[PDB]
């Protein structure tokens, strides 16, 4: 016979006290940018991108994350 | 016989206090783009992006994450 | 006869407190770009970047993180 | 004969720039405050306060100031 | 004969710049005021403040000040 009890307890505490949270200043690409060409071949695929892409100001005032994985496997 | 019990407690909290959040500046982008093309050839796909694309400003007062995976697999 | 207890217990605590956050400047790609391009030639795929691109501000009140996995395995 | 000629000239600047003004926490008289009293003999005025009085948070944005004053006295 | 001629020139600058103000924190009188009183005589004016009074935050973005006098005093 095979008895199997699987209780995990968890009474687990993820905090975060903030007083303030600001003042926060991203400025991203604020020079010139200049792109000249001439005579240019391409033979095959082309991705450019010029410019201020994809900058990112991400500001949670907790940003506190838990992650926990339970398996049991029974063979 | 076989005899399974699965019996996963969690009592967990994830928490966040701010007592204030704020004065976020996101300016991507303010200089100055020129492009300038002349004679150019193509034999294949082209994508292009010129300018302030995709730019992101993500200011959540919590963002608290949890993740829980419970998995029981018999064979 | 097989007799298995899987019992962990978890009061564990991750826990930060700030008074305040801030005053916080990320500025990228202040300079001049310049790409002056005369008689390329290109046989297969391209993939260009120009400028400011993928710059993260990330200000976090919190920013605490728990991983805790958990396996049982009977064979 | 008398010829008085008063011609002052004023080009002048004050001036102020803030990029971003804020998270300000003002916070008086979070004790607690207890005031026991027994056999008190006033024979002229009581003036009294207790607790949390007159208490300020003054945040301008500018708050610049220019004081000029002129004065021409004939006698 | 009397001549005066008064032309004082003013191009004067009283400037500031910031990039950023903040993240300020006032927290007077968190601690107990206990005040016990017995058998007090008083034969003339009492003034009594008893707590958290009078506390200032003051925060101009500039708080730039120019003072100027002029006096053209003939006898």
């Amino acid at each position: 016979s095979v008895q199997i009890v699987y209780k995990p307890v968890d009474l687990s505490k993820v905090t975060s006290k903030c007083g303030s949270l600001g003042n926060i200043h991203h400025k991203p690409g604020g020079g010139q940018v200049e792109v000249k060409s001439e005579k240019l071949d391409f033979k095959d695929r082309v991705q450019s991108k010029i410019g201020s892409l994809d900058n990112i100001t991400h500001v949670p005032g907790g940003g506190n994350k838990k992650i926990e994985t339970h398996k049991l496997t029974f063979r």
